[PDB]
Formats: C-alpha cells, sequence, structure tokens
C-alpha cells in the first residue's frame, strides 16, 4: 500500500521541478535550489509516510532544509528511507541548459547506504548484462564481459562517463579499446538510468562521481533489475595536501558510520531491498525526460515513475496553474 503513494511521490518531484523552472535562465543557482528544496520538503510533509532523509542537501550545519536525518512526512504510514535530489543540474537550471531534473527515491527503512558526501567509482549496466560486472576486475575485462552478455562486438559498446580531468586516462583507454565513449557535461544519475532504457545507445556508465548520487542510482538500477558496483574513494585519491585535508575527514566520517572506503560495494550494499519508488521530473529537456513547457496559464511536466516491486510509467501532466 506504499504502491498507493507512487502518485503522491510523482507530485513531489512535479512540484520541485516547477519551482526550479521558475528560476530557469536567471543565473542564480542558490535561489533555484532553494525554490526546489522548499517545494520538495513542503510536498513530502503532506505525504503519509514517516520519512527520514538519508540522502539530501547536506548536514544540518550547511543545509537548513532536507538535511541528513531530517524527519519528513505527516508521520502517518511506514518508516521509510528518503533520498532527495531537488535539482540534479542546478548550474544548468541557472544557465538555461539541458538535462536538469528533480529526483526522489523512497525505500524501506534502512534500504539506502548512508553515503558520506565523497567520491564513488561507479560501474552500472542494464538487465541484459546483470551478473556480468565486478569492480575487482580490470575495466577492459568488465567491458568485454558486458559486450558479450549484450551480444554485441566491443567496438559497438557505448560507455557514458563524466567529462572531467580525472577521467582523461580511462577515456583514452576505452577509445584505444575501440569502445564508443559518451563523455557528458552534467551529472550521472539520469545517465545511469539510460543503461536500462532500450532506446538509448548507452550500455554502461563508468567512472567517478558523487557517492550520494551513486546510492540513488543503485536504488533505481535495482528497481529496474540492472546491476551496479561502487567504490568509495577519498578526495586525494581522486583530485595533494588540501584534497588530503578534506579526504582525511571523508575517511573519518566513513569510519564513524562503519563503512570502509576502497572496498567494492555490490548492488545490494547500496540499495538493500527491491521496495523502492523512484520519481524524476524534467526541468529542462534531456536524454531521459522532457522539459517543462509553459504556454500562458498551462504548464506541462514529464515524470518517470518506477517501482521496484513491479511496469515503468512516464506520466505527462498538464498543470492549470
Amino acid at each position: 500500500m506504499r504502491r498507493e503513494l507512487a502518485i503522491e511521490f510523482s507530485r513531489v518531484t512535479e512540484s520541485a521541478a516547477l519551482a526550479g523552472y521558475k528560476w530557469l535562465g536567471r543565473g542564480d543557482k542558490n535561489t533555484a535550489d532553494g525554490a526546489a528544496v522548499n517545494a520538495m520538503r513542503i510536498m513530502l510533509n503532506q505525504v503519509n509516510i514517516d520519512g527520514t532523509i538519508v540522502i539530501g542537501e547536506g548536514e544540518i550545519a550547511e543545509a537548513p532544509m532536507l538535511y541528513i536525518g531530517e524527519k519528513v512526512g505527516t508521520g502517518r504510514g511506514d518508516a521509510v528511507d528518503i533520498a532527495v535530489d531537488p535539482i540534479e543540474g542546478t548550474r544548468m537550471t541557472a544557465m538555461g541548459q539541458a538535462n536538469a531534473l528533480a529526483v526522489l527515491a523512497v525505500g524501506d527503512k534502512g534500504c539506502f547506504l548512508n553515503a558520506p558526501d565523497m567520491y564513488m567509482e561507479k560501474l552500472i549496466v542494464g538487465p541484459g548484462a546483470k551478473g556480468t560486472i565486478d569492480l575487482n576486475l580490470p575495466l577492459a575485462d568488465n567491458l568485454r564481459n558486458v559486450a558479450a552478455a549484450l551480444g554485441k562486438p566491443l567496438s559497438e559498446l557505448t560507455v557514458t562517463i563524466l567529462a572531467k580531468p580525472r577521467h582523461d586516462a580511462v577515456i583514452a583507454e576505452m577509445q584505444q579499446l575501440g569502445v564508443r565513449v559518451f563523455a557528458i557535461p552534467d551529472g550521472d544519475v539520469a545517465a545511469s538510468i539510460l543503461t536500462c532504457m532500450p532506446d538509448s545507445e548507452v550500455d554502461v556508465l563508468y567512472g567517478i562521481g558523487g557517492a550520494p548520487e551513486g546510492v540513488v542510482s543503485a536504488a533505481v538500477i535495482r528497481a529496474l533489475d540492472g546491476d551496479m558496483n561502487g567504490r568509495l574513494l577519498a578526495r586525494h585519491d581522486v583530485k595533494n595536501e588540501e584534497n588530503r585535508r578534506i579526504g582525511e575527514q571523508e575517511l573519518a566520517r566513513c569510519k564513524a558510520m562503519g563503512i570502509e572506503a576502497g572496498k567494492v560495494l555490490r548492488l545490494g550494499d547500496m540499495a538493500r531491498s527491491d521496495n523502492v519508488i523512484f520519481s524524476a521530473t524534467g526541468i529542462t529537456k534531456g536524454d531521459l525526460l522532457e522539459g517543462i513547457s509553459r504556454k500562458g496559464n498551462i504548464a506541462t511536466t514529464e515524470t518517470l515513475l518506477i517501482r521496484g516491486k513491479s511496469t515503468i510509467r512516464r506520466i505527462q501532466s498538464i498543470h492549470y496553474l
């Protein structure tokens, strides 16, 4: 009967998206974030769950709303773990660019790894390659294994990866291997889902991005029956002496949660059960979702709503504002 709440959760991401859309192209990341955060929190607080924010805007010191540990919901209903990404793509929202979206995942209590806000190496595939990856193996071996499971030559395999300096070496490695590399500007949550979308050319996502984002990916990949491995990585191993300062405290808060960095996390170590509801609403058009449009008094949103237990839904809503 959390099934009954799936629509409630899609309204939460619709609200957050519409709020962030008000600030599209206005050159203010903070105000855009604030609007979507506010809208998401207000709407979650009207839903009949006893939610705890496990993945959110930050710790309470830095994030007054949707902070880690915040209680959300009316408090009626189940105790549930909540992951929020009120805007995935705040820079693009401020600059009027593609691929901004509002994201929420809801799982059983204790379903989501409580990731410190640090880097995570990720390797993500769709259902057709489930059971074929292992971050303890070399990348090249992983890519071969995946292409074989997918029944295509290696030269056809498409890997998407964040276009960042940390990835220069691996991108050239993959290109020398003959793989197609879609080296993307933005974030990796929406991109991770493309591995499970039959109409996307993307077969694999590989590379180092945010750890809390990686757990959101794990929850939706598990729901979609794909596969993922992660590996937590401290800053100095990714980006030194200042990266050592912050990297050392990342390992501190790891130890203070009973999680070890550098060890391969399997899908089930990040998203522990199949009872996940995932909702994402487009702000601007991207690979995964249509953007909001507004003609006068009428706005349209598209929402992808996925439930781990079950049908994948794309909900096109016309809003009379």
